[PDB]
């Protein structure tokens, strides 16, 4: 029933170039880069790791606390949050620093260009998760979504020293952190989530065997986009899902975890908690901005049944009833 | 006197990556990117083309009407404006799009990397400088500042066919215009301005001699960054200027053409008005942002003397007096 979504708060600006960056990359000195961009269209959207995912649990219909950092623009947002089932009183509002801002610019193909501003992000290292279970007791599960790095660390430490379940979804982080973090990113993880190419990744960095890694979480998941996910428990159990067929690029990797984990959380099973994120994973992937989507049981039904069975659908719906 | 500043209003939202582009761009699969960096901070300032400039021929003591294209979220700017002598009331507000954004992030070295969404900015192809004349009458110059492509022709075309001096400053255009298109914003300028790298670039896509543009034009100027600026009459005088010793970077090339311009339009010489060019573009280079820059004759005086004479200084101050 409850999770705790630990990550970031963000608001998130993007731009669309609709012509192709490789053709201003392609002749530019790349050591002295002078580049720019035409763009033809620009959004402000809610966003954050740790934001898409509440709104995500909470619109599908569980119970979801926000644990993130964030400043004082953020009334707006939060009541945004809270209106749909949010638990927002264990974010942390700061006195000296402004949300988080993450500025994109996408072209046709669409390779991603991107700014990170992290603002009053840095204080989620000085947020206990005490306080949380003290708050609402001691949650089913917490996630520990990418955020300021410190704080990640902290909030995997303290989910260990209070016997609490997390899910490991350190994405952003590889990229930036050694092999040792990593790897005391995951360890008791109830989840790990990644895609293949960071999964690969991940490996060489921590230069863990796939085995040892499986020794020391419960379930490691893994997405493969337009093929699907591969959930994988150390019994080698390896059930495949597919995806509903797309036919936006930004939150769904957060969308896929969060109808997961929702459907998980709400007693489905794997395959059926899997099903459930490839539902959201897509509603975002069509819907203007990451988090301005409707949950709709007749909807969804009748088209969990096109790329599942009808068997399938009843069931997620069911439990979501 | 009256300079009618016509170019681009824009809002300008600029970032510091502390660390160095290259390092990212020099391993990354440059036809389909996937670039981010972590930044640690971010301003908003007042910014545009025409804006910048306006704003420093005001401050400095002369008569200028803005003349671009804007939104709604136009009222904070234009009040801003007019509390300094800026005539803001020939802006065109519009209907259906917000004031252009110009977002940018710079590094240690520093390299550019930003983005351009225009706005409202590309209406300014359905003003009429006309209704300038109109208003307050048949202005000394029409600067032709960066803007939208077509409005930058109507209003060079619109000069032309009213008798008005207009100030070629093509700077952005040239890269994304042709030859013919570029010499057709340079056909009769009392002015021509421009960097010398853009020189050399315009001379390769207009396939003019450096002679018969100087038939054409009646005064190219041409600065070069940390050497200075060569004004340069038809009659080959090649008066020569150098810097005030810098010890930023967008706005500046605005900001000594405003100073320039400034100079030159209450009667200082070419090259006391570049003189006072050079003044200028370090004021802001030494300040926060922009346009939140400060005009003091003490001070100016008492520096204008150190890169140039005591005998360089008074003139600009007593004119500016
Ligand atoms: C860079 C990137 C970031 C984007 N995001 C958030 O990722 C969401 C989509 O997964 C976006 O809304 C963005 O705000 C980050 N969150 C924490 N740390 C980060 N460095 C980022
Ligand atoms: C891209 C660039 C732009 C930046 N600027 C403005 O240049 C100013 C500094 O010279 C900045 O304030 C930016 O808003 C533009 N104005 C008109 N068209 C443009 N494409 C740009």
């Amino acid at each position: 029933m409850t999770i705790a979504v630990t990550g970031s708060i963000a608001t998130d600006h993007l731009m669309r170039f609709p012509g192709r960056f490789s053709e201003q990359l392609l002749p530019e000195h790349l050591h002295k880069v002078s580049l720019s961009f035409l763009v033809d269209d620009l959004v402000m959207h809610r966003g954050g790791v740790a934001g898409n995912m509440a709104f995500a649990i909470g619109v599908l219909g569980g119970e979801v606390a926000l644990v993130g950092a964030a400043g004082a623009d953020f009334a707006d947002y939060r009541d945004w949050l809270k209106a749909r089932g949010v638990n927002c009183d264990h974010v942390l509002i700061s006195e000296t620093a402004h949300t988080a801002r993450f500025t994109c610019t996408t072209d046709v193909d669409m390779a991603q260009l991107a700014s990170f501003y992290p603002g009053a992000m840095s204080e989620a290292r000085n947020i206990k998760l005490a306080d949380v279970v003290s708050a609402i007791g001691k949650p089913e599960l917490v996630i520990i979504g990418a955020n300021d790095p410190e704080a990640m660390f902290l909030h995997t430490e303290e989910c260990r020293k209070l016997g609490l379940a997390f899910a490991a979804d350190p994405s952003q982080q590889l990229a930036r952190l050694s092999g040792e973090e990593i790897r005391r990113l995951v360890n008791g993880a109830a989840y790990l989530f990644t895609n293949d190419y960071e999964w690969d990744l991940l490996l060489s960095k921590t230069g863990w065997s796939e085995a040892d890694v499986m020794a020391q979480i419960d379930l490691r998941v893994t997405t493969l986009g337009p093929k699907g996910v591969d959930l994988v428990e150390p019994d080698g159990t390896t059930i495949h899902v597919g995806v509903v067929p797309e036919t936006d690029p930004t939150g769904v990797g957060d969308a896929f975890r969060a109808g997961f984990l929702t459907g998980r959380s709400a007693g489905l099973g794997l395959e059926r908690s899997a099903q459930l994120g490839s539902l959201v994973a897509v509603l975002v992937l069509e819907s203007t901005g990451t988090q301005e989507w409707q949950w709709d049981y007749e909807a969804a039904a009748s088209r969990l049944a096109g790329a599942y069975g009808e068997h399938a659908a009843a069931e997620i719906v069911a439990v979501l009833a």
